[PDB]
């Protein structure tokens, strides 16, 4: 019968951030990871900024050996897998590496990888494509190669839910524990998009801000002035634990995890729809999962992309399942600093979620100068705000109408 | 305790056939769908054959306009999920529609999108990337698809387990029924690697057959002149449904899905270990989730892909598992037959073992000339082989040492 689940380990690389601490100091200061792209020219291209992880050191966890054969998504998600699992302090033994499993996910995968193959295939032939160029792309390898140096051989495999994929991985991974297929699991996800075909190719939809001249304030989820979302790289990794595991071996627990949601929206591939519908049964469905009342509810780490009408989707959604109680609870986007790490973006938020509980604090949504029609809530606007949060929610939604809720509280 | 899980729909696009029941009459003739890949200059390339899907018609499914925005590994997705869905009968209602969900995976995804907007970006810039280059790219959109078409609201998600993928999508799927969370599930894989890109990657780690001159002999599980694994494309989707749904509507009840195994080798990164440990765990997994003693297994559906070391570590893994009933059994590749549709493997040969127990035959292992050391199990050499089967197993191992069993069982 369903156990209880907890966080007792979290690792990150964010724009923000080569650890989690550095990371949370940037989110409380109200600081921007975003900035002109410096690893290849953007001239042709319509959008030439977005969220960089700065000055990453892959030597830090592997040898060059290793990560020349891994695409940058692959070495993010060792790092932050890595943290998170240092971070726990849980010793992998021959009595427990069956009950260790990991998810770890990503939207796209090792895209530069594949670009950079691609090039090769087409200048000079087949001849010159890496023998490394299927493990070192492939999504499923953040989980084969953290087993591999760990020696998990718990469940081992890998959601793509597009920008979905950090919540359902973390979510799913919560179940495998609750149902008892594993005892620790390490969840989240990894993302590094920031190549011509990712930036041409999201630019070609029209779905990334033009803010050429001012990447600081690109990211304005609700603003009155958005024009689209900031592409962004990164990692969020999380330990999962059954609670009387963790009770057992005397674990530091942040939070426990009550709550996992998951809908379609069965309404378009990229557009949300307008009312939030699918939004608002993927939070009810999280929030009876948890047995709570929505007026529990004190923070909520939104999708927040900056887009328009995913914005006004999540309002209209967060109004409809909270009503008055809407007006009372806090609501940020953490991507109006960090921007959107898509695949990794519900990993990093699930770990800001955690650390809203820990230090008793809403993040701001920077950027946020107009609030657009009927954004009238406690968006958190600017500055940190200090408040009582004993159940926080962290929200994602992508394309395929795929969304995604966890419910966190405070754990005694 | 747990809900009880049936198959009541199937569908395929496989090497042998546009559909479940020509595929199968292929795998019972011991057909070959392996032949030199037509329409690409393979020159350059150490391979130049795999299986192809002959004469999809993506028309018989969707328009055009939308079979324009989608890479073909998503059309095969979503052939196999509509031929699955009729076949159940199901109908979708606003009664029903939040307890019915989706999880179609892919090992590798878009390389064909991949491939060919990389040659516009190359070329022309990226201003000539199509517009749907992401959505019509990113695996998770046979599941986005398919919701939106039929109006699914119950979980929605996708895997990428490698080589693995269709057995963890339909295991977790089954999960889901199981505890809960949908009453029922369209779940399987599909894959299109065929391109320059999956048969230059794989042709570069020296893993594919490069027997050429006879293209129908190249895929030869434990044959002592095997020299790797053949590359195909297509899809198999299953619709899962809880039993007392299934009864209810008198539904056509194929097989029960009794058990799912998960384990990691935490071994190496494309090469499974010898004895194949990780293998032996993970059926013993399937077989304890089942309640089932090794002795009950009448049928192995292998992964068999014709890689020395893969063929030779499931010999001794099931030598491990079964001991005295090791030779009882019988064990076959199709794969010998259909070669290795990579995430969609697991998909097709969950069907041909749920028709493994409805027709009471275990499939041919083909071009079995000449047994390997210690190969010497009944693995169905040449031809299909009428007998009792009660119990059916179906591995997949993949690259990252993710390992997936599926146990079926009789239905009456
Ligand atoms: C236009 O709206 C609909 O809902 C139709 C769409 C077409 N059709 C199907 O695709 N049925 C399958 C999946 C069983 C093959 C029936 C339902």
């Amino acid at each position: 019968s369903r156990r209880r689940v907890v966080i007792t380990g979290m690792g990150m690389l964010s724009p923000l951030g080569l650890d989690v601490p550095s990371s949370w100091e940037g989110i409380l200061a109200g600081r921007s990871g975003i900035a002109p792209i410096e690893h290849m020219d953007l001239s042709a291209y319509s959008t030439r900024f977005g969220g960089s992880v700065k000055g990453f050191n892959v030597e830090e966890y592997l040898s060059a050996k290793e990560a020349r054969k891994l695409d940058l998504f692959i070495q993010y998600g060792l790092a932050a897998s890595f943290q998170a699992v240092r971070d726990s302090g849980l010793e992998v033994t021959d009595a427990n590496r069956e009950r260790i499993g990991v998810s770890m996910g990503s939207g796209i995968g090792g895209l530069t990888n594949i670009e950079n193959n691609c090039r090769s295939l087409f200048e000079q032939g087949p001849r010159r494509i890496s023998p490394f160029f299927v493990p070192g792309s492939i999504i499923n390898m953040v989980s084969g190669f953290l087993s591999i140096h760990l020696g998990l051989q718990g469940p081992n495999y890998a959601l793509t839910t597009a920008q979905t994929t950090g919540t359902h991985s973390i979510g799913m991974a919560a179940r495998n524990i609750a149902y008892g297929e594993a005892d620790v699991m390490v969840a989240g996800g990894s993302e590094m998009a920031a190549c011509g075909l990712g930036l041409g190719g999201f630019g070609a939809a029209r779905a990334l801000s033009t803010r050429n001249d001012e990447p600081t304030r690109a990211s304005r989820p609700w603003d009155r002035d958005r024009d689209g979302f900031v592409l962004s790289d990164g990692s969020g990794a999380l330990v999962l634990e059954e609670l009387e595991h963790a009770r057992a071996r005397g674990a530091r627990i942040y939070a426990e995890l009550v709550g996992f949601g998951m809908s379609g929206d069965a309404f378009h591939m990229t557009a949300p729809p307008e009312d939030g519908a699918g939004a608002a049964r993927c939070m009810k469905n999280a929030l009876r999962d948890a047995g709570l009342d929505p007026r529990q509810v004190d923070y909520i780490n939104a999708h927040g992309t900056s887009t328009p009408a995913g914005d006004i989707a999540e309002i209209a959604a967060v109004k409809s399942v909270f009503g008055e109680h809407a007006h009372a609870l806090s609501m940020s986007s953490t991507k109006s600093m960090t921007g959107h790490l898509l695949g990794a973006a519900g990993a990093v938020e699930a770990i800001f979620s955690v650390l809203a509980l820990r230090d008793q604090v809403a993040p701001p949504t920077i950027n946020l100068d107009n609030p657009d029609e009927g954004c009238d809530l406690d968006l958190v606007a600017h500055e940190a705000k200090p408040r009582k949060i004993d159940v926080a929610l962290s929200n994602s939604f992508g394309f395929g109408g795929t969304n995604g809720t966890l419910v966190f509280r405070r754990f005694a």
